[PDB]
């Protein structure tokens, strides 16, 4: 079994800001999300192989995860507030997607999304 590279985190070609929003989605967000209980399972590429989910790659074709939006937000990888939004985003449809509602792990991701949407609702301006 292989999983696939992970998602670009590093792309000298790609333009990058550094936005108060941004600065948020980081020193706010991020953090708060990452410290969760149930934050453990997103803090990663989801491995196909180690979790024995062959399929996990063939159903899920824009993976995403915490730790990938981490290095994006850490390494300024991004130009607007919506690129990160969006990766956490599809990191939860992803999971909502793959697996059958009332999983532990989308009970996870449930908690965690409604974190990240009291925490968005008090972004600053752009
Ligand atoms: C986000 N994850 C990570 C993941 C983790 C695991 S897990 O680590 O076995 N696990 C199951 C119970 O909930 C806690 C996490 C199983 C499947 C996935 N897949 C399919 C994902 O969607």
């Amino acid at each position: 079994s292989m999983n696939p590279p992970p998602p670009e985190t590093s792309n000298p070609n790609k333009p990058k800001r550094q936005t108060n929003q941004l600065q948020y989605l980081l020193r706010v967000v991020l953090k708060t999300l990452w410290k969760h209980q149930f934050a453990w399972p997103f803090q990663q590429p989801v491995d196909a192989v180690k979790l024995n989910l062959p399929d996990y790659y063939k159903i899920i074709k824009t993976p995403m995860d915490m730790g990938t939006i981490k290095k994006r937000l850490e390494n300024n990888y991004y130009w607007n507030a919506q690129e990160c939004i969006q990766d956490f985003n599809t990191m939860f449809t992803n999971c909502y997607i793959y697996n059958k509602p009332g999983d532990d792990i989308v009970l996870m991701a449930e908690a965690l999304e409604k974190l990240f949407l009291q925490k968005i609702n008090e972004l600053p301006t752009e």
